[PDB]
């Protein structure tokens, strides 16, 4: 068995109403209050449009939800309501339906986001520390509120690089953590899936998000994006094992009594645990420090229970420059 090291009992200590999302009843307003301007993106079960609120000329974003169980919609809405006002959590402004189609939609604050594929390549050492610290604030907050995001990746982190404002978005895969609950492993996006997901270990927790965050950190400081570039879910674990080593993998599986899909027998091979310094070269050297490598080593661990918590990560020396700069000249 496995239990989160932090925030394990959060939900059981709260009113049932807090976590019993199936009982939540959203109030659906009129989407006619919003003029859609342009498409910003899409997902498996949504598309998102920039919009103007006709009544007050506020620029917002409208996420039109594609056909899903009402249950998944209630989950996302209740989670967003529970996290509202939290540090660096996207603000849910309203829940609306189009009168003709009857299609439900969520309205969020607009962030003047720079595409990560443009942004990450101009970030300084300090900028990476700063934004990673901001994202950690969001994760410590949601974890403290009993919620796992389960889809941390650059696409889900909106950054206004002028305002220095970061928001964690797309809470559609987020879930309430309950100790000993077995969860579906078909979460996250391939390059950000923790080893627990890839070996079908269901008793995971908030620490899944910390794997994903470590993947982001590695891509930012080393400039190899994505960092672990699997061709499929099987190959994803092989790419991880080429860095973290196979001995440590087999150790992890034995510790948690995880049976390894035998398709891995012929593709994993035997790999040493690598030095993180191996990834340094002339074009990324300025973004790498001993502190960054120590943090990465403590996030990207097979054993989910051994990974730093969001708060432990915030306390790491890598972020000392950020903590110091929070008092302006
Ligand atoms: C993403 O690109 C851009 C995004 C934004 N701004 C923005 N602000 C808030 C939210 C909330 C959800 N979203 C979103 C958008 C697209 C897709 C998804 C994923 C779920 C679905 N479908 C969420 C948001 N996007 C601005 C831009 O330009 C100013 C962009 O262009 C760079
Ligand atoms: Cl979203
Ligand atoms: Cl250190």
């Amino acid at each position: 068995g496995s239990r989160a090291r932090v925030y394990a009992e959060v939900n059981s200590l709260r009113s049932r109403e807090y976590w019993d999302y199936e009982a939540h009843v959203p109030s659906w307003g009129n989407q006619d209050d919003y003029q859609l301007v342009r498409k910003l993106g899409r997902g498996k079960y949504s598309e998102v449009f920039e919009a103007i609120n006709i009544t007050n000329n506020e620029r917002v974003v409208v996420k039109i939800l594609k056909p899903v169980k009402k249950k998944k919609i209630k989950r996302e809405v209740k989670i967003l309501e529970n996290l509202r006002g939290g540090t660096n959590i996207i603000k849910l402004i309203d829940t609306v339906k189009d009168p003709v189609s009857k299609t439900p939609a969520l309205v969020f604050e607009y962030i003047n986001n720079t595409d990560f594929k443009q942004l990450y390549q101009i970030l300084t050492d300090f900028d990476i520390r700063f934004y990673m610290y901001e994202l950690l604030k969001a994760l410590d907050y949601c974890h403290s509120k009993g919620i796992m995001h389960r889809d941390v990746k650059p696409h889900n982190v909106m950054i206004d690089h002028q305002q220095k404002k970061l928001r964690l978005i797309d809470w559609g895969l987020a879930e309430f953590y309950h100790p000993a609950q077995e969860y579906n492993v078909r979460v996250a996006s391939r390059y950000f899936k923790g080893p627990e997901l890839l070996v079908d270990y269901q008793m995971y927790d908030y620490s899944l998000d910390m794997w994903s965050l470590g993947c982001m950190l590695a891509s930012m400081i080393f400039r190899r994006e994505p960092f672990f570039h699997g061709q499929d879910n099987y190959d994803q674990l092989v790419r991880i094992a080429k860095v973290l080593g196979t001995e440590e993998l087999y150790g992890y599986l034995k510790k948690y009594h995880i049976d390894l899909d035998p398709h891995f027998n012929d593709i994993l091979g035997q790999h040493s645990r690598k030095r993180w310094e191996n990834f340094i070269h002339s074009e990324n050297r300025h973004l790498v420090s001993p502190e960054a490598l120590d943090l990465l080593d403590k996030l990207l661990r097979y054993d989910h229970q051994q990974r730093l918590t969001a708060k432990e990560a915030m306390e790491h020396p890598y972020f000392y420059p950020v903590v110091k700069e929070q008092s302006q000249p």
